[PDB]
């Protein structure tokens, strides 16, 4: 069995779709069914706390805080690549949105296994993923603007 | 050493840009730098014959045509995932091309080795690919738009 995460857009609460995760003999396959999501490629992780709610800051609202940083079991205090060991393990590729605000392009993480991610929480970026923290930390994916939690 | 493959388009005749391949433990990367090319999902896979040449039928030019049908060495007959094992070992991930004509979002293709790449062609498609020979032959590619030979 698969399974199926619902996953809110963090500004007006709205849900925006759902993502499929299926185990693969090569990891783990996202298969997104999104809409309203602005067109572009955008940063894609799994976080480390099962929380999509804000947190504060100076007294700023920070939306989708709650979940922490990026799902980083190994210590390794970087982004990265999905295909390089030496950085977040809750890295995953871009995902693209279409022209008419529709994401249904699948993804495979192949570091990843499907029970491991149970509990944290799966995120979607304004900006895009470089997959590096050069020029900007954590690939420049900014602010987060929809997110689930597995399981 | 990774290897580089120069892209060009089909129509034209002009370079387009370059693909760097790249073998890592979990299989080889593509990672594109091409222009000027449309904007959205783009079939995208590793061809049988190492030609970017036309080839055709029933006296009609077939832009591409002679780097044959999909990679296929397991002789499976069927377009699918790049990973999934029972369809062409040629089957890429799609590439993404924004609204500015770039490609630069680097896909993995886990079931390739860089070594058996050598003398196959490198196909980009006009449009998309959902990995399925349903509801349209061979993910919906249709056309040849661009094409490489590597090494
Ligand atoms: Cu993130
Ligand atoms: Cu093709
Ligand atoms: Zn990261
Ligand atoms: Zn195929």
């Amino acid at each position: 069995q698969d399974l199926t995460v619902k996953m809110t857009d963090l500004q007006t609460g709205k849900p925006v779709g759902t993502i499929e995760l299926s185990q693969n003999k090569y990891g783990v396959v996202f298969t997104p069914e999104l809409a309203d999501l602005t067109p572009g490629m955008h940063g894609f992780h799994i976080h480390q706390n099962g929380s999509c709610a804000s947190s504060e800051k100076d007294g700023k609202v920070v939306l989708g805080g709650a979940a922490g940083g990026h799902y980083d079991p190994e210590h390794t205090n970087k982004h990265g690549f999905p295909w390089t060991d030496d950085n977040h393990k809750g890295d995953l590729p871009a995902l693209f949105v279409s022209a008419n605000g529709l994401a249904t392009n699948p993804v495979l993480a192949p570091r990843l296994t499907l029970k491991e991610l149970k509990g944290h929480a799966i995120m979607i970026h304004a900006g895009g993923d470089n997959h590096s923290d050069m020029p900007k930390a954590l690939g420049g994916g900014g602010a987060r603007v929809a997110c689930g939690v597995i399981q």
